[PDB]
RNA sequence: UACCUGGUUGAUCCUGCCAGUAGCAUAUGCUUGUCUCAAAGAUUAAGCCAUGCAUGUCUAAGUACGCACGGCCGGUACAGUG
């Protein structure tokens, strides 16, 4: 499942301002960043033993 | 600048101190136009203390769902500043 299509909003609304809806960071979520920053450490064990 | 002078006797020469002399530090008195630098609640009481201040801190890079403000363009995980 995606984990992103659930995130429950933020009915944001006051006076005179536009209408707004608002969402959470979602944290340890595994995203192509942090990927690479797994990936780029095991460069760094390669690197070593060469 | 490696220095003495007054005072014991009727007069002398001494011993010998007292007093004078110059600086330097704290206070104090009287006086004080200019300008440069500058010590400053140590001494008595390491006594007692109203009030204010003297220690806080965020970058691209730990955690943003405060509309606090704006803001995409509007299904649009999280624009951004915070």
């Amino acid at each position: 499942d995606d984990v992103r299509q659930y995130v429950v909003r933020k009915p944001l609304n006051k006076e005179g301002k536009k209408p707004r809806t608002k969402a959470p960071k979602i944290q340890r979520l595994v995203t192509p960043r942090v990927l690479q920053h797994k990936r780029r450490r095991i460069a760094l064990k390669k690197q070593r033993t060469k």
